[PDB]
């Protein structure tokens, strides 16, 4: 009278995972604090091996040992409440797996505390949404390596299967390493969406393209280097019409939301001293678009240039394509530099070549762009920046002319390009052998006596500038 | 045998403050954990009323009550260690004042904990460097208002006197409001230093200007609307010669440092949901300046355009002046929108018109720019963005033409302008009644089923996009 794994939190995500685990031949117990949601699942699981429970004691006593408990409750304090109530009921060696979109610092705090009580805590990032959770998500579990191996086969059976037959799951590293990589991957998707949005803004407000030509443009781009799940979905979106045979994408209110992570990865980059300019401008861009009523009033008070393009539009369309691909490359270069620094500071010993399976960028499809990131770090693990990898190096040095043109016309025509500008600014700052920071060092030496180093002489110096 | 106020932490900042307090006629006790610096201060204070102590017990018993203890020790944990040791020796109503560059979150924690022991805590930001603390610093005290009034006469006597006679000290608000405003003010200074740096970069790299042409340019600008302490000193820095009459600022290693605050103010804006693009890009720009060796090898692998300017150099230099002024306005707009949001979330009831005395920007000189910031919020306290203030609004809408030319010329010439591009992008996005976030909402509605709103009809909607 025992089950092999239990799930707590029977919302859409937790219910779908329990069904996924069940469909592989595993006996699953379930529990929900409010009882109406757990017996609801019972009526939907008439043929499935799902054993409902209605108390925390019954749920824990229903699982074989070492117990494997998958936590799919609300992020934040509800998760801490579930762990705090489970802890006195658990036994030494049990495994708690938090599959929610947790801040990695909370995963580190819980994994450290429960380890003192001989309880394993695996923070697992889950990608795929409700659809993927049912059929096969991609998982980023982090925590005790021995606890992962005890549950590796369950995670392997329920995870997505790539083209190579490989499971979309691997051990990221200790404690909060899994939730961290999940956060950084989502932050990289933040940048890609903002760069695709900027590409659509120029195709619409500058080239005056229809929603038919816009959709066909992205589908063309998805066939080449820009092949990604986001580009493919973007093309289909511009083809879904509404009541009056109009593009529904244009009637959607332009206020972008975010459930954290975007804030989290930019805050982390600032803490690590990593320049995550493109992902941070993307998070800021979502902030600005939420002040919609404030923006509409500002539009009536702040004038700007009228967008005009008299030249060859289809060659400018290709320049936008090169600008999008290069800015995406700088996006990853910043994001993977962030991951390298984070593994150093957290002593995670991460393998960046193994952390290139981003979901929205073509995960199961084995997108060529992802394998190029993996191979770059695989061939040179000590690689300091993806911009210096021979492949990406060759592209950004040839595509920079297109990005500079696209940024220039965008600014001169009043169409904001926070992500495009960040990329060409990053490439120009990163490649600059000399920066005007020497002037900043001089000001800092005067105002706060912070001293300075020199380019010709060794040592540190202070100067009476006045 | 009791003094009126005590100082703990006898480095140069705390020793200068104690001397400042003494020079106004107050009896001062001093103490340092390691006694060696204490009885070095007796050797330097022969004629002044400085009573040294060598135990925390003696230091506490040497002060009249309610005791006024100014903390000037190492930021963070040395401060917490001094507080933890002081607490069992204090009495109800005693006032601890931390004058270090402290994260405002630490002040909120300390003020709440000490209040439960009937101990006042004042987090006080101090600006002006070491010479300022000796002759007259800028003070931003925050904490118990009744405790501020008990030390207000001492703070007013030692603080700098602006050129309208007023002492640059004022009660900012409860708990961490004082250190918070110091953090936001420093963040605004970060942006202005990076924008001045970008201005100098194009004067040299693009306009091929001299080092005395560059110097006289900043002094010319300091005579107009761009008058600030920063610009005036930037002109003096370019006049500092070395032994062989070379410009000394050209020899300083271009690695800009930072002691926090810049990180903190950008992390805070991300937490508040405030688009602080210009200040954050400047913080990231300092990060990029640190990887000097990495930048030097990147310069040998990543090519860019050769900077060249054919047109009127004087006409472009005036555009750089307009680009600098508008970008400065756009950073103040972000910085003061951030302060309004923080007063709301923290319940500080901040009067933004009284929080415009930024040190490096001309607070002691009562710069015309800072008074226009004060007048903007005095004339309209509910003002949501300084871009909407009639004075600033008429300047940004005229100067945008110059900023766009400066940004576009920089991108096409490979001179990185992260702050200039951020400002014009911030202006274009804030004035945009419609942004491409509608596409981001459609993508989110597909991947995570996050639903969306419409522009024409009210309600929430979810679409199957394929
Ligand atoms: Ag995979
Ligand atoms: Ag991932
Ligand atoms: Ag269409
Ligand atoms: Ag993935
Ligand atoms: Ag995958
Ligand atoms: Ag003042
Ligand atoms: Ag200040
Ligand atoms: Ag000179
Ligand atoms: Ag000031
Ligand atoms: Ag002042």
């Amino acid at each position: 009278m025992t089950q092999q794994i239990g799930v707590i939190g029977l919302a859409v995500m937790g219910k779908n995972l329990a069904w996924n685990i069940e469909s592989r031949g595993y006996s699953v117990s379930v529990f929900n604090r409010s009882s109406e949601k757990t017996d609801l699942m019972v009526e939907e699981s008439k043929g499935k091996n799902i054993h409902p429970t209605y108390s925390l004691e019954e749920f824990v006593n229903s699982l074989e040992k070492p117990r494997k408990i998958l936590l799919m409750v609300q992020a934040g304090k509800a998760t801490d409440a579930t762990i705090d109530s489970l802890l006195p009921l658990l036994d030494d060696g049990d495994i708690l797996i938090d599959g929610g979109n947790t801040n990695y610092q909370d995963t580190i705090r819980r994994n450290k505390a429960l380890a003192q009580s001989a309880i394993n805590f695996i923070g697992m990032g889950v990608s795929g949404g409700e659809i993927g959770a049912l059929t096969g998500p991609s998982l980023m579990p982090g925590g005790q390596e021995e606890a992962y191996n005890k549950v590796a086969d369950i995670l392997d059976a329920i995870a997505a299967k790539a083209k190579d037959g490989a499971s979309c799951v691997t051990y990221i590293g200790p404690n909060g390493a899994g939730h961290y990589v999940k956060m950084v991957h989502n932050g990289i998707e933040y940048a890609d969406m903002q760069l695709i949005a900027e590409s659509y803004a120029m195709m619409k407000e500058l080239l005056g393209m229809s929603h038919e030509d816009i959709a066909q443009t992205f589908k063309d781009w998805n066939a080449g280097e820009l092949e990604s799940y986001l580009i493919e979905i973007t093309g289909d979106i511009f083809m879904k019409l509404d009541e009056n045979k109009e593009a529904l994408v244009e009637k959607i209110l332009d206020t972008a939301g975010q459930k954290g992570t975007g804030k989290w990865t930019s805050i982390n980059a600032l803490e690590l001293g990593i320049p995550l300019t493109i992902i941070t401008e993307s998070v800021f861009a979502r902030f600005i678009s939420s002040i919609k009523e404030e923006r509409v009033n500002a539009s009536k008070e702040l004038n700007g240039p009228k967008a005009s393009f008299d030249g060859d539009k289809k060659d400018f369309l290709e320049k936008i394509r090169k600008a999008l691909y290069m800015s995406k490359i700088c996006s990853y270069a910043q994001g993977f530099a962030q991951m390298r620094k984070a593994s150093e500071d957290n002593e995670w010993n991460l393998k960046l070549g193994d952390l290139a399976m981003i979901w929205r960028e073509g995960c199961i499809i084995r997108a060529q762009f992802l394998q190029k990131i993996k191979d770059a770090y695989d061939n040179n693990p000590g690689l300091q920046n993806l911009l210096l990898d021979p492949y990406f190096k060759n592209i950004v040095t040839e595509y920079q002319d297109a990005l500079r043109d696209v940024v220039a016309t965008g600014v001169q025509n009043g169409v904001p390009t926070p992500g495009f500008s960040s990329s060409i600014n990053y490439y120009d700052s990163y490649r600059a052998a000399d920066l005007p920071a020497n002037l900043i060092q001089a000001q800092r030496d005067y105002f706060g006596a912070h001293t300075y180093e020199r380019k010709d002489k060794e040592g540190v110096f202070h100067t009476q500038w006045i």
